[PDB]
């Protein structure tokens, strides 16, 4: 059987509500007066009453904004009965897809990450890994993260002792002169940004990396 | 049988093209590899190639802007055959509705209308009827017309001897002093405006009414 095409609806709709979607009817209406209903999560199951259908026309509507991070897809069924109570069609599958909007900023697992690097390490020495997560769709830009260092303290012998791999979160030395007797700890502020790290449209968050110089 | 919901598309789309509409597939794809096509006016019949479908996905698309005043609705059918040439579904009806935009200004049947009114007629005397038509949807604002008088020449004994019923196009005297020996002919410019006569968003046109005073 051919499947009723899915309805694709972006989350966080402004409305106004209720909002008409599509019209579901039976061709048996040619000789019979029909009554339409819908069942399933979003309809007669939790969360109740988000989608509704006009008993007479079969016009399907949505009554509230949706949130993809709560429910990504709704499986409903449409029902047809005539005015004498006769069931005239087998109930038919309907699919509503909720389309992602970038409505979550990246989140770091820990607010403070700790790591260490030996005294006198050569440039290009691996130090530690920091990472974030994004609650939006991973397969979209809305959930794709990039990393950068915003500040380093203290600023000696070089104000940029480290860099960070912008996709992996790996922190690595790019400079020499790490001496425990001179400077014992560095504090870096790490930023994560979604939308592939786009500075204009991405959402960002920050975290702290503390790096101790060892013997 | 439940009918595939109609696709409602406004005319004069900006695109860009090709533009994805909906996805039509068969649930027999669970065990079979399927090939999809579409037939009908707009597809394989004049006008050819306006709607197309991806053989593999079943994604339906439109390739050009539409014009409601040429074709208001398209009746297509979707077809499913497997890779061994087996027809796996009966072809299914698809309906595309073209939604009206206000893209036609009112048109007068004649550019010059002629009528007459007897000398010394009392105020409220019926004179003639002028009308226009609109090629847009009559049941929408885009094709609903209102009428008004823009100018009268000459401007004596009163610069407004006539009025016009704004919905009927009936022209009627509102003033006395029609005297053939004094002024023999009036020339009125009549405007028609759609969108229920809305001066901001309506489209307009004009015509000329020549009214002779008789004995
Ligand atoms: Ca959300
Ligand atoms: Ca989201
Ligand atoms: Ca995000
Ligand atoms: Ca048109
Ligand atoms: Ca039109
Ligand atoms: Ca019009």
């Amino acid at each position: 059987d051919f499947v009723i095409p899915p309805i694709n609806l972006p989350e966080n709709s402004r409305g106004p509500f209720p909002q008409e979607l599509v019209r579901i009817r039976s061709d048996r209406d040619k000789n019979l007066s029909l009554r339409y209903s819908v069942t399933g999560p979003g309809a007669d199951q939790p969360p109740t009453g988000i989608f509704i259908i006009n008993p007479i026309s079969g016009q399907l509507s949505v009554t509230k904004p949706l949130d993809r991070e709560l429910i990504a897809r709704f499986h409903l069924r449409a029902h047809a009965v005539d005015i004498n109570g006769n069931q005239v069609e087998n109930p038919i599958d309907i699919v509503i897809n909720v389309i992602d909007m970038n409505d979550n900023r990246p989140e770091f697992l820990h607010q403070v990450w700790n790591g260490s690097v030996p005294e006198g390490s050569k440039p290009g020495t691996y130090v530690m890994t920091v990472t974030a997560i994004d609650a939006d769709d991973p397969n979209a830009l809305n959930g794709m993260l990039r990393y950068r260092i915003l500040s380093q303290a203290p600023s000696t012998p070089s104000p940029n002792m480290f860099t960070i791999n912008n996709e992996t979160g790996d922190i690595i030395t790019v400079a020499a002169g790490l001496d425990r007797e001179k400077v014992q700890q560095y504090t870096l502020i790490i930023q994560a940004t979604d939308m592939e790290g786009n500075p204009t449209y991405g959402l960002s968050n920050t975290a702290t990396a503390v790096i101790t110089v060892t013997d």
